[PDB]
DNA sequence: AGCTGCCAGGCACCAGTG
DNA sequence: ACTGGTGCTTGGCAGCT
């Protein structure tokens, strides 16, 4: 197998399938690797059976691992970020390609989309960003140069590729990326002047360029994200609100889980984009906030016309690398019938940007009526087996088929004849790829066949036949079939030509709709689920009145107890005791979770929420160490416009050193970083604080003993928590009696040295 | 819905349908010539479990019935598949003769796969065990039974509380597990893979007495020492029928039960077993675990061995010393050993298969060559002056008329089945090689044929082939075809190519298959005799399987000690733990740098140890390297250390730090001794100051004034080190830390007293915390630190 | 060596003479 | 009632390129 090995070293950094027989094996190191990843055996040679190999691709591409297809020479290759096949990806989540880099003054970072061509750069302003720019974006495969310093920052990802430092080049990028979008200078898309970012986006491009050996005509603007836009959130923080992901790696009990009952596979990942990068411009946010409200009562009418819109995002990459295949063109008809309808319903809606949208949606009747034309109702997979193109469209094409049908039915029609001739009743004509046509006959009729039919296969019970008459016809069927699939090829082909044209438009409707499915469904949530539109005020501020976790609220079948919040610059710290039992982490997250909310647009899950700018949000709720490591993140960078959460720092080490630590914390956030501030602390010392310094209070949950247990409230009240109830607990859980009263003695004697 | 009664139905479904009400919730293979089939429901749940097409049979009645199958030749892959994902299968073949059958064969469920029952080399882990276990609780308490179908290892036990019963579940670890219906605490069930609910029924004592003594051959249990263990019968009866149930033959390998009392194993509870990452580390995996490291035994039998030892620790005294001796006597011969005992190979496992009458031509090669090195190893062991190492040796056997057996009635290298014949060699059989002449003519006749027929013809192009389809066949190209002797019978044309049969052909194809077909019966006669001279030995060769996984253990645990440098430790007649330059035996293994032993002096006068030190200090290391050498002395092994004296243990609990803390918590007060090591990591835990604190402190004074157990309390509170002042039988100890400026250095050595200081603000200064904040957090500090 | 499609052996089904 | 043809799973491999 020197042919094998030879192959190997023009991709040795890539898995390598080599075609053999009805599988795909790899040998040597990517036998083991592979093994590791798929679990499948280890004979060294691995293997996958042909008919499953893009099941195979999706979870190696899902590992971050690039793949070499050998069916000998390497004809397809297909890397994490890069792919555009339905088969490979996954309907609700999106894949990125991303590159990073640091230069002396700062990071340049991109990714892209390689199906919608999203493509996004940003200039990070220190490691802390980037690592939560990283976490944010999560790159399926991420690009980064050879002089790179900070390791840390991509050492355990998936899909790292290290690449030379020629490919982060300035002028080199400028060029390219001017020549992919067919301007002279960047200036119209605000990053002519972030190198550092371009760098990172010269490489990504020639990356994704080299990877298709294709145009990337879909991929025409790039988008510069700044830190003012959106608050920042650490990997964390994003982790603890359990946005899109809960804590044990899940996607069920999320943010998500409750407020994304979008109807398309387009709108539903551009929601989550929004979850987790709320924006800080309130003009974006007021127009969020109108449509919402003015798509209220046209809901339920538009939701099950947009749901058959499809994923018309993924389709139009397809087309624009010319890969879509039939059923591709029949979703992007279907998804065009519904244009006039969605165009009626939002006609009446009294919304400036609903109307927007409405128009960006466009109609392409041309296009709709020509899919109509060309294509069947239901096309199968592929085109390689004709039968897409439909009858009327094309005469020639209708005329071969005519003639193929012709021979067909005078094949049938010489069944039958030889039937009444013959007389033997098992005496049918079938077709065959070794023998083409045949006349088949039981063996026990078959020595009756007549005498000028020519055995051709003998089977354990038929013999088949053919005649120069047979033959003849079979002719006729096959090169007009023949003749019928090449048309309906180029026919096909000729299709892209006639849709491509408009690529720029159609792309901008598939933005449109999903955009719509988006905010219909925040929409539809709002009213179905009791929220409110929040208002924003100037200065650092929040005020809820009833306030509720939205997540928690849904899943427990137990009444959830809302509760108000005042959080004001003369008003900035609250010091929260009494039990935790997951109620005040509750109170805390829910905090977090309104203002992201009111910062996505959408409505929130209250009363009335009136609420400040907000810069980043800290959660450190839910060792000592990394307890200790988050809390140094936010003291070294919260501000007056950060909400901060902080939930019993202290626990895990002595009494007087986290006592100390925690009276320092809350000290310095109340007066020096003065940030908005929710700290949950069991330390009832802490509660003196607002008797030495302007701007804190205490606020406290009880808990409620009953029968033969106790209630833990969910209820926020003034003041602090008179009681604790550690031993109620130890007693419920059966501690011996007597252990209960020496600790109760224990406990009065530490309490009353204060 | 069609109206289904029985006569609505085709014979065949009538048959299928009563042996489906026979198997209503598992999958039932229905042999159909050459497929197993499934209908219904069955079909479309294994189109989409074996990822095969789900289609249908035609009906005269409607209905069309749902179908799917695989050829009965690939069935084990399938069946790979199924077990691997929890699902048990029933296995229905053909019985009869369908040529002397008017309606449907005779057919019959011959044995039922399961996850606990599986004794297939495939469907297998070499180093795992695989246990069927049942259970069933009362007012009372549990009973618990698990049996190893390929070991014949048949175990009782009564755990007297959910705890323990968790504890058992946790180090037994079932793969299929047998649960009452009408049984209470499911919290310890629930989650759990191949669960199997049973009736009420199942559990009933007389039928368990009576199925035990039937299968063991006894009139009473008395013997077995569970007579006694009613409890335990129960389940044990469950476990056994279902056993019985899922392999449909007699059970030889399964000749005797053993009780597991408390008294006669160190328990340790769950949590224990979690942290001491004995088999399984905390992130479920075997990298650096107790096993990763002691584990470099050669056989697959000895691997499972050694890992029940490190779950089981014996308290046997005379066991202990036995296995020590043994341990030394054996540490020289380590290197000439271990090559010879890995050729010895899964002994157990075959002789299951043996057992059930299923062992494949290969496992009849291993047990050949497995023989084959008794001798060596006996001739190896005979020096060694050391009595437990002589009555090893002994047990191991010889097997001398075995070994020849085998190598007179199997070749070499035998094919992994014996459906094709080719197992058998020649000289063992006289009728069987005469069958074969035939088979072995085809060389010559054939060959001999062609070049005749082609002479006589002048037609080059002639052939002589074989075709399954079509039989022997005379092959003449379509050019010379019609050159043919009128004399050929023609019997199969090609596109370019014709093929004919003649008179002598036809006779010789005949006898050439009609022999074929007498080869193979005879073999496969002469294969399942095998079985039937093999089997009068099993018990023995029982033995000897036991005693060459104990040997590879025993010997394995010899070369460890040596390497990893380890002492034999000695026992005291009362509870303590005195330790010379202890070390963690996996912590020192991986980490790429010194390891810094430690001591440890526990008495019934220095019963508990308050450890204080810095966060990362080592504290939870040092009790887990304390657990670690008690249990690995318990097992007969050398220790981790300079010098090891150390008292009986009765339980080992561990408390690693809401309702779930004072559950557990309370459990080990409830349950511990003055023989009992308790390991408390910083437990104590209110919802405000000193709550949490008053817990610890009176939990602690529970222990050390009414338990009196061996306990080490780790923890982070300051006052705690004021219990010694206080209280008779505790003591401080600390692990050392120190500061030089703006870092802490971890100095990992335990130092008598309580550390001078808390190192909480130097913890969080290494963190990261601001300095202006550290400042803050002094200044407070100072301020409490005045109180008093 | 790469595609197609017969065959395997159960049993039912169905159109065609009994 | 009989004859004699069809159908249906997947793995193996003949029979042709
Ligand atoms: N005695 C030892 N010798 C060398 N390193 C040690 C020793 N004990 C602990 N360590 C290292 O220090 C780390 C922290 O030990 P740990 O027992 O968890 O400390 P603690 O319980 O005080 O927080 C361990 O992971 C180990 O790597
Ligand atoms: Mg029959
Ligand atoms: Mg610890």
């Amino acid at each position: 197998m020197q042919q094998y090995l030879r192959l190997k070293a023009q991709h040795p950094e890539i898995l390598l399938f080599y075609r053999m027989g009805d599988f795909y094996e790899l040998f040597y190191d990517d036998a083991k690797r592979a093994s590791q990843l798929l679990d499948i055996s280890l004979t060294p040679m691995a293997g996958i059976p042909y008919h499953a190999v893009e099941n195979y691709l999706a979870k190696l591409v899902n590992q971050g691992e690039s793949v070499a297809i050998c069916e000998r020479k390497v004809v397809r290759i297909v890397t994490p970020g890069t792919i555009s096949d339905e088969a490979l990806l996954q309907e609700r989540q999106d894949n990125l390609l991303a590159a990073i880099w640091q230069d002396s003054k700062g990071f340049g970072y991109a990714t892209l989309d390689i199906s919608s061509g999203r493509f996004r750069l940003s200039e990070p302003a220190d490691r802390e960003t980037m690592a939560a720019e990283l976490q944010r974006t999560n790159p399926a495969e991420l690009l980064y140069a050879e002089d790179f310093a900070e390791m840390s920052l991509i050492e355990g990802r998936r899909g790292l590729r290290r690449r030379p430092l020629w490919e982060f080049e300035i002028d080199t990028a400028r060029q390219q990326l001017n020549l992919q979008f067919g301007t002279r200078d960047l200036v119209g898309f605000g990053v002519e002047n972030a190198p550092r970012g371009l760098c990172a986006a010269g490489c990504l491009l020639q990356y994704a360029k080299d990877t298709q050996r294709t145009t990337l005509p879909h991929i025409r603007s790039i988008t510069m994200e700044r830190e003012q836009d959106s608050i920042i959130m650490d990997a964390a923080t994003r982790r603890n609100l359990e946005i899109t992901q809960n804590l044990a790696g899940g996607a069920e009990n999320t943010l998500a889980s409750v407020l994304d009952c979008t109807v398309t596979p387009m709108g539903s990942r551009m929601l989550k984009r929004w979850l987790h990068m709320p924006v800080r411009d309130t003009r974006v946010l007021l127009e969020r906030q109108q449509t919402i409200g003015a798509l209220q009562d046209f809901t339920a009418g538009l939701q099950p016309v947009l749901r058959q819109v499809g994923d018309l995002e993924r389709i139009l990459a397809r087309l624009a690398l010319r890969t879509a295949r039939p059923r591709d063109l029949a979703r992007m008809r279907h998804a065009f019938q519904q244009l006039p309808e969605l165009r009626a319903q939002l006609e009446t809606v009294d919304s400036a940007p609903v109307q927007a949208l409405r128009e960006k949606m466009g109609e392409f009747a041309e296009l709709r009526d020509l899919l109509e034309r060309a294509i069947i109702d239901t096309p199968p997979v592929l085109v390689r087996d004709g039968g897409v193109i439909a009858s009327g469209y094309n005469e020639e094409l209708d005329e071969w088929r005519a003639l193929a049908d012709g021979a067909t039915d005078y094949l049938e029609r010489l069944e039958v004849r030889e039937r009444e001739r013959t007389g033997l009743d098992t005496l049918k004509v079938g077709f065959n790829a070794v023998h083409g046509y045949y006349i088949q006959i039981s063996r026990g009729q078959s020595h009756l066949a007549p005498i000028n039919y020519m055995r051709r296969q003998t089977l354990k019970n038929a013999e088949r036949y053919i005649i120069p008459e047979l033959k003849e016809y079979e002719d006729k069927v096959l090169t007009s079939k023949g003749k019928a699939l090449a048309l309906e090829k180029q026919l096909y082909e000729e299709l892209f030509d006639l849709l491509l044209p408009h690529l720029e438009a159609l792309q901008q409707s598939a933005s449109a709709l999903a955009e719509l499915d988006v905010l219909v469904n925040l929409a539809e949530r709002a009213y179905t689920l009791n929220y409110t539109c929040p208002t924003f005020i100037d200065k650092p501020g929040i005020r809820i009145t009833e306030g509720r976790h939205p997540v928690v609220e849904q899943v427990l079948n137990e009444p959830f107890i809302a509760n108000p919040l005042n959080l004001s610059p003369q008003r900035r710290m609250l010091i929260i005791t009494g039990p935790n039992m997951g109620g005040k982490s509750t109170y805390m997250r829910q905090t977090a979770l309104i203002a992201l909310m009111a910062y996505i647009g959408s409505y929130v899950p209250a009363q009335k929420v009136e609420i400040g700018p907000i810069d980043r949000i800290f959660t450190r709720v839910g060792t000592f160490m990394v307890e200790m490591t988050e809390t140094a993140n936010i003291l070294h960078n919260a501000t007056e416009y950060s909400l901060v959460l902080m939930d019993e720092i202290g626990r895990g080490t002595s009494t007087y050193d986290g006592l100390s630590l925690a009276w320092a914390c809350a000290e310095n956030l109340a007066n020096k970083i003065k940030a908005l501030t929710l700290f949950a602390t069991h330390y009832f010392e802490l509660t003196q604080l607002p008797e030495k310094m302007e701007g804190v209070a205490n606020v406290h949950l009880d808990a409620l003993e009953h029968g033969d247990t106790i209630a833990f409230m969910h209820s926020v009240q003034d003041g602090a928590a008179s009681k604790s109830y550690g031993l109620a607990v130890a007693a419920l859980a059966g501690v011996p009696k007597e252990v209960i009263k020496r600790a109760r003695q224990k406990l009065r004697e530490l309490e009353s040295i204060s």
